[PDB]
């Protein structure tokens, strides 16, 4: 007995190390029943299933080989869980509990304003709008009428295209409405009645439309977003055979360009 463990030298698998009889004179350091020479975790108790290495979380992958030794996970990801099953392990999944594309981490593409147009596709991500306008709001039927109700109030000097001072208030109201729709374009329209010379009314209404466009530009609205057009008497909304009708036909409109 060279190492004095009780097991004869010839029948001592490890004759240099004092061990135990059960393992042919070889030591079992951690006492788990698997001798050191066969124990992949010789100082830590563990089942024979993993060669004396413990499987703490119980996913069938011993801690030594478990990339996430405390959380159960499939062998596909070396012991790391993919809870929502989007192929991205929780530890690298920005939204571990909701399946999502890899390019957005592991979260589904968000829709902040909830108009159904995803943030990455929503030209106006913070304001609800229809998808036909890339998620940007645009005036409905009743607001377009509202906008033209303001434009009706825009007054000019008789026979001239100079905007009267008193209508500066309604114009700024018009500006704020248009600022509410940054991505939309608008046609400024000048309309007269059929009284007098049509040729002169075409020029006048154009000059008046131009004037209103100029005012909106200085009020903040980008020039490229605006189109000015004189119609003369070419687009009546009322009869020209009576005074009240003609008064209705003399107007400025500010219409959404579709
Ligand atoms: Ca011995
Ligand atoms: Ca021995
Ligand atoms: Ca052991
Ligand atoms: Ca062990
Ligand atoms: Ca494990
Ligand atoms: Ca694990
Ligand atoms: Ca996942
Ligand atoms: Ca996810
Ligand atoms: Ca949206
Ligand atoms: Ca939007
Ligand atoms: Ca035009």
């Amino acid at each position: 007995d060279t190492d004095k463990d009780g097991i004869p030298d010839n029948k001592d698998a490890c004759p240099e190390v004092p061990g135990l009889k059960e393992f042919n004179g070889c030591p079992d350091t951690d006492g788990d029943g698997i001798p050191d020479k066969d124990d992949a975790c010789p100082q830590v108790k563990g089942p024979k299933e993993f060669n004396g290495c413990p499987d703490t979380d119980g996913d069938g992958i011993p801690d030594k080989d478990d990339a996430c030794p405390e959380v159960a996970g499939p062998k596909e990801f070396n012991g790391c869980p993919d809870t929502d099953g989007d192929g991205i392990p929780d530890k690298d999944d920005k939204c571990p509990d909701v399946a999502g594309p890899a390019e957005n981490g592991g979260c589904p593409w968000p829709d902040t304003d909830g108009d159904g147009v995803l943030d990455k596709d929503d030209l106006c991500p913070e304001v609800a709008g229809p998808a036909s306008n890339k998620g940007c709001p645009e005036p409905d039927e009743k607001e377009q009428k509202q906008l033209n109700q303001y434009a009706k109030t825009i007054l000019f000097d008789t026979g001239k295209a100079t905007i009267k001072f008193q209508s500066a208030e309604v114009l700024n109201q018009i500006i704020n409405v248009l600022k509410k729709y940054p991505n939309s374009r608008f046609r400024i329209e000048g309309h007269t009645d059929s009284t007098g010379k049509k040729a002169k009314n075409m020029i006048l209404s154009q000059n008046r439309a131009d004037a209103v466009k100029v005012y909106l530009i200085q009020g903040g609205i980008d020039a490229g977003r605006l189109e000015s057009q004189g119609f003369g008497p070419e687009k009546p909304i009322a009869s020209n055979k009576n005074k009240k009708g003609r008064e209705l036909n003399r107007r400025v409109e500010i219409n959404l360009i579709k």
